């Protein structure tokens, strides 16, 4: 409540990444606001290096839960707001099927009125011609359930989903995600029952933006209680 408190009204949102994916690096930075009222995020990326070297969608996930938007009746599950102010460290690994994988390191918090979301993602054992690495992904939304579940051992929680990534001849790409969320600061946080973020992002392009770019609408409820 000290944390949700901080979420009422429009609360504008910085995200700053830097990536290695088998030796390739870049860099990405976004801008836009979140509304936790109604679910909603609206951002803008750039890639601030040049062209990006893997598939804008398989970015997504790691380009800020806290913006959830959680029923009434489930609010004393909503562990994201409750770790900030301070914030929390989110990590994970995503296993890209037959092909290599990311390990990502986050932390999310607030700097004065911006929620700030700051990435390190490493990526490894990716094949040069395979669907990440050869641009093969349709530049499609993703849509699909984060199953969250407390991890007491280290006062967080934990989540796994799978995205399927449409591919330009009809397949799929499943990307398997593992999730876990540990506070920054020491106070008391809300360790939750399971339950699960619908969230669905719609990806498209700024017609006047030459840079590498991707916009971003966003809507995640939490449900399942």
């Amino acid at each position: 409540s000290k944390g949700e408190e901080l979420f009422t009204g429009v609360v504008p949102i910085l995200v700053e990444l830097d990536g290695d994916v088998n030796g390739h690096k870049f860099s990405v930075s976004g801008e836009g606001e979140g509304d936790a009222t109604y679910g909603k995020l609206t951002l803008k990326f750039i890639c601030t290096t040049g062209k990006l070297p893997v598939p804008w969608p398989t970015l997504v996930t790691t380009l800020v839960q806290c913006f959830a938007r959680y029923p009434d009746h489930m609010k004393q599950h909503d562990f994201f707001k409750s770790a900030m102010p301070e914030g929390y460290v989110q990590e994970r690994t995503i296993f890209f099927k037959d092909d290599g994988n990311y390990k990502t390191r986050a932390e999310v918090k607030f700097e004065g009125d911006t929620l700030v979301n700051r990435i390190e993602l490493k990526g490894i054992d990716f094949k040069e011609d395979g669907n990440i690495l050869g641009h093969k992904l349709e530049y499609n939304a993703i849509s699909d359930n984060v199953y969250i579940t407390a991890d007491k051992q280290k006062n967080g929680i934990k989540a796994n989903f799978k995205i399927r990534h449409n591919i330009e001849d009809g397949s799929v790409q499943l990307a398997d995600h593992y999730q876990q969320n540990t506070p920054i600061g020491d106070g008391p946080v809300l360790l939750p029952d399971n339950h699960y973020l619908s969230t669905q992002s719609a990806l498209s392009k700024d017609p006047n933006e030459k840079r590498d770019h991707m916009v971003l609408l966003e809507f995640v409820t939490a449900a399942g209680i």
